[PDB]
This record gives C-alpha cells, sequence and structure tokens, in this order.
C-alpha cells in the first residue's frame, strides 16, 4: 500500500473502520493506507515530472531554455492556429445530446481540482500580473502573439496564476513540485456534499431531524428546491448583471455556478437527495438525522457510479472499454485510487464538445420565449437566469433535445470559450480556455505526447510523415510541427485531443487508454464501489440497476415527457415517452425492521 511521507492538508482523522459509510474527506478508504484517495493530497504521478529546471519553473519560463533543442510555443498561438474556427454549421454531434458533455463535466469535478494558488485577498500583486504582465513567482502570463487581435482590444497578456502544491501556499518545497487534489479521488458526489467538514455541514440543514440538505429560502421552482446563494459578498454572479443582483449557487464543489447547466445539473441532484431522505423517514420512522443523511447520501454515490460506469464510459471509450475496463471482480486493495495529474488534463477532452449556444423549450419542447437560444459566453456565473427567468425545467429540456458539439480536427473549441471566457476572480469576457489549458499542462510539469504515447503502447512519431499517419491529417500534422519542431514537445492535451475517435467511441488511443487506465482504478481500488460485496444488499443492488437520467429528471421536475435514452441523440416527439412509464426505484429494500 502507500498513504504519505511528507502530508501536511486536513488534520487529524481517526477512523472507526466498523463504518459503513464514507468519510467525507476521502480518509479510510483503503484500511492499509488511509489517505489513498483522500482530498487535499498531491495528485498521483504515472510519469516524473518535466519541468524546465527539473524541480518546479515551467517549460517556457525562462526565454532561452528550450524544451527538447526547441522554444514551446505560445499558448494563444496554438490556440489560434490550431484550436480556433469560426464556422459553428455542421458542428454538432448527430448521436450524442447535450447532456453527454454536461455528465462529464459532472464526473470530472466529483474526481478532481487544483485549485490556484490564492495567496492572499491582500496581495497587490493579483494586479500587478493583471496590469502589467510581468512574470514571476506564481503569476506566468499568457503573453499574446504578435497578429492577435486581443493585443489591440484587451492589453498585452491574459492573467493567470500557477496552480497549488503541496507543502506551501508561499514559497517552495524541496524534491519535486506536486499539485494538489482539493477534492476526493472516489466517484462518490463529493461535489454534492463537500470535501471538507468545514462546508460538508455548512451544506446540511440541521434544523429538521430529516438529513436533509439546506436550500435556497428566498426563491423556489414551482414549489421545487434551489441550492442556497452563497455568502462572499465580492460574487461574481452578481457582477454579469448588477441590476438583477443574483449571486452564486453555494455547492459540496465550488465551480458549481460556472456555466448555467451545471447549476441546473447540480440542482438536480440536490433535490435527488432531500427526496430520497422524506422517502426514506417514511419507510423507517425511527432513523434520526445522521442515518437519514448518510443512506440518502450512499444512495447518490451509487447513482452516480452507475450512470457513469453502465451509461456514460461506453459511449466514450467506445470498443476499447472492455481493453481498459474489465468486468468487475472485486475491490482489490492494491489499487491507487488517486487521480494523477495527467487525467486531469486528458478529462478536458470535454472543452470540444461545449457548443456555441444554450436553449431553453417549453412545454411542448418548442422555443421558450423571444431569446430561448442565448451564446454560452452570457451564461458563464449566470444564476440569474434561473432565478428570474424559468426555473430550471426549460434548460433540462434543451438537455435533452439539443445535442453537444462533436470533436473535429478543423474546429476544435467553440469561440465562446476561445475568447470570452469568464474568470470568476477577473473582469471580462474574454479570456481563451484553450490556451489556459496549454499553459496549465506546462504548470503541472507534463510530459510530451510521445512520452504518454509509449506509456500506453503506442508508436511514437518522429517526423512530419509518421505524425500524419497517426493524426490521419496532414494539414493539422503541417500546423503541430511548424508551432512545435518535434512531437516528441506537443503538450498532452492538444496532442491527445488531435487524434481520430475510436469505433463507437469520443475520444483517441491515447486517451482512451489514459481514461480507461484511471476509471478502472477507482473502480477497483474503491472500498466502497456499489457492487462490493457488504457495502449494498443483493436486493438493495438489484433495485440499484434500474436507476436511469431520465427517470431522474421526472421525480425532480415538472418535466413529463422524458427519452429512454437520455445521452444519445433524441427527436422530439418520437423517442421522448411518458413518465409513468419509467422504472421507479424501489426503495422497500432499505426498509429496516427491528426484528
Ligand atoms: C465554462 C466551462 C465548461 C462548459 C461551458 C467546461 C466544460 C467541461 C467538460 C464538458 C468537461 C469533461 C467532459 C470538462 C472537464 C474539465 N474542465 Fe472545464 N469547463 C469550463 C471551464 C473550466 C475552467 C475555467 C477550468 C480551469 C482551467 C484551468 O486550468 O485554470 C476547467 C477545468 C476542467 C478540468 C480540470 C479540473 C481540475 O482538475 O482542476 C476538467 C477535467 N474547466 N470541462
Ligand atoms: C447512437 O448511439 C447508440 C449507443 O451509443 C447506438 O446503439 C447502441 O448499439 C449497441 C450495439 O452496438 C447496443 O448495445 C447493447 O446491446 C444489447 C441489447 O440487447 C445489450 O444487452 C448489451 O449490453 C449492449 O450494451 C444498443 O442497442 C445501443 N445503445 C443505446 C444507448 O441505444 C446507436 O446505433 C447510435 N445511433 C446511430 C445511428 O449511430
Ligand atoms: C439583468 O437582469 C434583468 C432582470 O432582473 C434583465 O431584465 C429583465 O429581462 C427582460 C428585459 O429585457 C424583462 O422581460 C420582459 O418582461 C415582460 C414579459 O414577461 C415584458 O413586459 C417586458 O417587456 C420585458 O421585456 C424582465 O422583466 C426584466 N426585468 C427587469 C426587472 O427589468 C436584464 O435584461 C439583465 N441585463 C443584462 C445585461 O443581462
Ligand atoms: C430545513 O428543513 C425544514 C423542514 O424539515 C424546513 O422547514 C419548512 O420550510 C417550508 C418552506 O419554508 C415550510 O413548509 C415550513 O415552514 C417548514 N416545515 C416544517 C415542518 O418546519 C426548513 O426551511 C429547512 N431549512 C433550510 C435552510 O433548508
Ligand atoms: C490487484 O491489483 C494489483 C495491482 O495492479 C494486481 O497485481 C498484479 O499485477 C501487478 C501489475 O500491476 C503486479 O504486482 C503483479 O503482476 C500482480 N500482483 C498480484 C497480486 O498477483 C492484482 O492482480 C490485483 N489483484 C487481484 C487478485 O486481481
Ligand atoms: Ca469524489
Amino acid at each position: 500500500s502507500w498513504e504519505v511521507g511528507c502530508g501536511a492538508p486536513v488534520p487529524l482523522v481517526k477512523c472507526d473502520e466498523n463504518s459503513p459509510y464514507r468519510t467525507i474527506t476521502g480518509d479510510c478508504n483503503n484500511r492499509r493506507s488511509p489517505a489513498l484517495g483522500a482530498a487535499n493530497r498531491a495528485l498521483a504521478r504515472w510519469l516524473p515530472a518535466e519541468y524546465e529546471d527539473g524541480l518546479a519553473l515551467p517549460f517556457g519560463w525562462t526565454q532561452r531554455k528550450t524544451r527538447n533543442g526547441f522554444r514551446v510555443p505560445l499558448a494563444r498561438e496554438v490556440s489560434n492556429k490550431i484550436v480556433g474556427y469560426l464556422d459553428e454549421e455542421g458542428v454538432l454531434d448527430q448521436n450524442r445530446s447535450l447532456l453527454f458533455m454536461q455528465w462529464g463535466q459532472i464526473v470530472d469535478h466529483d474526481l478532481d481540482f487544483a485549485p490556484e494558488t490564492e495567496l492572499g485577498s491582500n496581495e497587490h500583486s493579483k494586479t500587478q500580473c493583471e496590469e502589467y504582465c510581468i512574470q514571476g513567482d506564481n503569476c506566468f502570463p499568457i503573453m499574446f502573439p504578435k497578429n492577435d487581435p486581443k493585443l489591440k482590444t484587451q492589453g498585452k497578456c491574459m492573467p493567470f496564476f500557477r496552480a497549488g502544491f503541496v507543502c506551501p501556499t508561499p514559497p517552495y518545497q524541496s524534491l519535486a513540485r506536486e499539485q494538489i487534489n482539493a477534492v476526493t479521488s472516489f466517484l462518490d458526489a463529493s461535489l454534492v456534499y463537500g470535501s471538507e467538514p468545514s462546508l460538508a455541514s455548512r451544506l446540511r440543514n440541521l434544523s429538521s431531524p430529516l438529513g436533509l440538505m439546506a436550500v435556497n429560502q428566498e426563491a423556489w421552482d414551482h414549489g421545487l428546491a434551489y441550492l442556497p446563494f452563497n455568502n462572499k459578498k465580492p460574487s461574481p454572479c452578481e457582477f454579469i448583471n448588477t441590476t438583477a443582483r443574483v449571486p452564486c449557487f453555494l455547492a459540496g464543489d465550488f465551480r458549481a455556478s460556472e456555466q448555467i447547466l451545471l447549476a441546473t445539473a447540480h440542482t438536480l441532484l440536490l433535490r435527488e437527495h432531500n427526496r430520497l431522505a422524506r422517502e426514506l423517514k417514511k419507510l423507517n420512522p425511527h432513523w434520526n438525522g445522521e442515518k437519514l443523511y448518510q443512506e440518502a447520501r450512499k444512495i447518490l454515490g451509487a447513482f452516480i457510479q452507475i450512470i457513469t460506469f453502465r451509461d456514460y464510459l461506453p459511449i466514450v471509450l467506445g470498443s476499447e472499454m472492455q481493453k481498459w475496463i474489465p468486468p468487475y471482480q472485486g475491490y482489490n486493495n492494491s489499487v491507487d485510487p488517486r487521480i494523477s495529474n495527467v487525467f486531469t488534463f486528458a478529462f478536458r477532452f470535454g472543452h470540444m464538445e461545449v457548443p456555441s449556444t444554450v436553449s431553453r423549450l417549453d412545454e411542448n419542447y418548442q422555443p421558450w420565449g423571444p431569446e430561448a437560444e442565448l451564446p454560452l459566453h452570457t451564461l458563464f456565473f449566470n444564476t440569474w437566469r434561473i432565478i428570474k427567468d424559468g426555473g430550471i425545467d426549460p434548460l433540462v429540456r434543451g438537455l435533452l433535445a439539443k445535442k453537444s458539439k462533436l470533436m473535429n480536427q478543423d474546429k476544435m473549441v467553440t469561440s465562446e470559450l476561445r475568447n470570452k471566457l469568464f474568470q470568476p476572480t477577473h473582469k471580462i469576457h474574454g479570456f481563451d480556455l484553450a490556451a489556459i489549458n496549454l499553459q496549465r499542462c506546462r504548470d503541472h510539469g507534463m510530459p510530451g505526447y510521445n512520452s504518454w504515447r509509449g506509456f500506453c503502447g503506442l508508436s511514437q512519431p518522429k517526423t512530419l510523415k509518421g505524425l500524419q499517419t497517426v493524426l490521419k491529417n496532414k494539414i493539422l500534422a503541417k500546423k503541430l510541427m511548424d508551432l512545435y519542431k518535434t512531437p516528441d514537445n506537443i503538450d498532452i492535451w492538444i496532442g491527445g485531443n488531435a487524434e481520430p475517435m475510436v469505433e463507437r467511441g469520443r475520444v483517441g488511443p491515447l486517451l482512451a487508454c489514459l481514461l480507461g487506465r484511471q476509471f478502472q482504478q477507482i473502480r477497483d481500488g474503491d472500498r466502497f464501489w456499489w457492487e462490493n460485496p457488504g457495502v449494498f444488499t443483493e436486493k438493495q443492488r438489484d433495485s440499484l440497476q434500474k436507476v436511469s437520467f431520465s427517470r431522474l429528471i421526472c421525480d425532480n421536475t415538472h418535466i413529463t415527457k422524458v427519452p429512454l435514452h437520455a445521452f444519445q441523440a433524441n427527436n422530439y416527439p418520437h423517442d421522448f415517452v411518458d413518465c409513468s412509464t419509467v422504472d421507479k426505484l424501489d426503495l422497500s429494500p432499505w426498509a429496516s425492521r427491528e426484528n
């Protein structure tokens, strides 16, 4: 087993070891090594980090140091020549609904977080980085290339701050830099409940004994709950419209209000928890507050694992699925459940799946109002469109009836994200998610594209010709070589995403390998995997299998018509059946009798 040797993060856990419930922090999953998988620990290294100075400085930090003999190209330049595109027509995925993209972001946030080095609300360098673009300490700005139109209109660079690492916050440490994962590595709904003791508590309704999550008191959605608002007044959600003055939502994960659809999904899960608590109180009038909380919780966690492994991964991994994820043989305590550093870049393939617009549909799945179709960028940190413009039902119908954006090698990331991204700490719509992804790739000391190809037993092109055959694209290969001068230097994020998709999947060979391995490990190394004998009863498990996102919509919204397979593309009304024709969740196996 493993756990630590330099650790400092959450204090003071002891453990029970007879407890049938996961801890909040992730500790004590593995009995041999209690900290394996816990939040606030280093992300795992499947390969040694690769920094300019070999310890902490990212490639591209020092102007005349090379990576294997060549200058690494500016992040924003790669964004401009390879990732961008203008024409949104013919870009949609004919067989993946908007929910496909959205579930990905959910699983993701449940698995990893690498927050920025924070270092003060007192600091002036938060504007020495912003206002002047001076590289230094944890300001590692994204410079604009010449001829970039943002030069003429936004300044000389885009703010950026290196991610946090273990040990500190301020200075530095001995050995090599390791970024922190602020959330638990186990699929366990930590995005609903929180990853800290702290926060998990603030989220609960501890005045009633019903094991419920606190809800909004200021507003309701046709009698259905909304997530509570957040405290911190320099609120970004208030900024995007100081007239509506509606603050961001407060959830188990801090990014829950990043974009209106992620908040919508968070809301659906909060509602499911409260609903499972009320019905559980019905079956067992004697269970106390803690017991109701933990049980509903345990439930929701299994639900997220079931939709993820049964409905989601097969249509991501395609025919590579069984090659990486075998059928389940049981808990294996030898497996390292930790999320690796590289996974957090591989799982970013989802950014190439976000379309440029979001729609609100009415009860008939017809355009909801005048302005029903909105540009994605006006929805970053937008909570007022939910509270002051229809509830979540409009938005949920769009999730089912619209499609995701299909990855394409000539159209990669939509301009709504590539030029108009809104960062919570700054004031403009005008950031580039693609460039940021690239800069972070380097901030985290990632090995290049060929190290990972090697790692996955895949060929390593060393020439233009070789790269063309792997990418099956002459022109993209030319653009990559002109910017990188050697495939060894291709940042893993762009390289992994530039590969053609595997059969029946939505990612290429490299990514399928990286994703497949990680997912096999968090299942196999999770003592509380829903299928691990003893976690649930066979009766509960039998009951556990009829879950479906569609059902979920039926019990928690006022939508009455849903598709049966929500992840594939579905046309209204042909594919939409009546909610009462959908398998329900039979709770009877949770009934406990004293004798
Ligand atoms: C706005 C953003 C999104 C949609 C409008 C969006 C979407 C996704 C999808 C669909 C993902 C996977 C299936 C996915 C994965 C990960 N993301 Fe995003 N994302 C939006 C915005 C961001 C921002 C901003 C970041 C931080 C970038 C940074 O480096 O500073 C971001 C991250 C991630 C992420 C890494 C998380 C971590 O481990 O720290 C993914 C796996 N997303 N996103
Ligand atoms: C749109 O996506 C669909 C799923 O990605 C795809 O159909 C899927 O086809 C597979 C076979 O290739 C089927 O899978 C299952 O088949 C048997 C059914 O008895 C099951 O017992 C197995 O477990 C196996 O998983 C499914 O029938 C089907 N999946 C879904 C969600 O419907 C469609 O073909 C795609 N549409 C187009 C036109 O490409
Ligand atoms: C900031 O948030 C405002 C909401 O607090 C928003 O204004 C609201 O949205 C429109 C304005 O275009 C109005 O909708 C329509 O309402 C009825 C239809 O039911 C009509 O009689 C009106 O003509 C109107 O078009 C909302 O009533 C309006 N609410 C308020 C208090 O003004 C702003 O548009 C938002 N601004 C930005 C920059 O996002
Ligand atoms: C905590 O849970 C209790 C219910 O157990 C909530 O109290 C109810 O609130 C609704 C709407 O305000 C009303 O039906 C009643 O006023 C309350 N019912 C009962 C039985 O007291 C309370 O609002 C919840 N608190 C939070 C912040 O979520
Ligand atoms: C549990 O996972 C371990 C660790 O991955 C598996 O170990 C096998 O493969 C390892 C390579 O990753 C090597 O350590 C060994 O070849 C082998 N170890 C053992 C225990 O034989 C292991 O197969 C899994 N456990 C079981 C019983 O399936
Ligand atoms: Ca988790």
